């Protein structure tokens, strides 16, 4: 949808991958549990973009049940992009607050 | 710059035009005073997009000194887009808070 929405899920997906190495299915479920109730296969295109951008990397390893899944973890560029995100989020939040009132 | 940043200034520019009918120069100055210190002619491309999108309209009328300036005011679509913005901003703020902690 909107530029704002895309910016937020980028930062959020990047942050989640930073906290814990996650595969595609478990990222969508973590996203839903955070409040993204209404996300329809719209997440893996973003994961595809980030991997190709060399922000994250996908490596095959065993999930907790025992099938191999592609786990995403942050690259050097990705952990910079998420620190950028949190600084930009903190900055824009206080700006928006000021305008609102 | 980023998708997040673009989304924020869109909403903010739209909101400012809603509060008070403004021309290009005075919008940039209102934006700087809100915290956008480091915005370089990057604002008028956005105003151009919104006018063409029929979200805002530009009409020529006298500024407080007496020269005619193009004042931007919200169209029917624009005032919907800003209510959408504030709902989306409120929604994403509480989601991001939840993920952060």
């Amino acid at each position: 949808e909107t530029q704002l929405l895309k910016g937020v899920l980028e930062g959020c997906v990047l942050d989640m991958i930073g906290q814990k190495e996650r595969y595609g299915y478990e990222l969508v479920q973590t996203l839903r549990e955070a409040g993204f109730d209404t996300i329809v296969g719209t997440i893996y295109p973003l994961l595809q973009k980030l991997e190709k951008n060399q922000w994250i990397r996908g490596d095959m390893r065993p999930s907790p049940d025992g099938p191999d899944r592609k786990y995403f973890s942050l690259m050097k560029e990705g952990e910079e992009r998420v620190s950028v995100f949190w600084q930009q989020w903190d900055d824009l939040s206080q700006k928006v607050e000021g305008i609102k009132n």
